């Protein structure tokens, strides 16, 4: 599924991710035009041969089972699929976990690379929340 911005804006506040750890609604927003341009099926293989899942990118090295990123772990204790699904409940629960695992929204390398220290409620204006 490909997401409005406003949809995506109103989904992501339904699931309590305005301010969470002090991340206002629109860092999430900005996070996930860049990391996937709003589409839940956005998939990408790193170097490594690890690969990122669905609207957050979420990394299969640490985050998520794909079965194929030896040596990895599983933090999310989620099937990397379950990323993937219009119904973003899995990408944002996990997404939770990542932002407090002490490096906030910089494990986003697209937050910290267009997102961060830019007006961000940009990407909320005219939005119904």
């Amino acid at each position: 599924k490909v997401f409005g911005r406003c949809e995506l804006a109103a989904a992501m506040k339904r699931h309590g991710l305005d301010n969470y750890r002090g991340y206002s609604l629109g860092n999430w927003v900005c996070a996930a035009k860049f990391e996937s341009n709003f589409n839940t099926q956005a998939t990408n293989r790193n170097t490594d041969g690890s690969t990122d899942y669905g609207i957050l990118q979420i990394n299969s090295r640490w985050w998520c089972n794909d079965g194929r990123t030896p040596g990895s772990r599983n933090l999310c204790n989620i099937p990397c699929s379950a990323l993937l699904s219009s119904d973003i409940t899995a990408s944002v629960n996990c997404a939770k976990k990542i932002v407090s695992d002490g490096n906030g929204m910089n494990a986003w390398v697209a937050w910290r690379n267009r997102c961060k220290g830019t007006d961000v409620q940009a990407w909320i204006r005219g939005c119904r929340l």
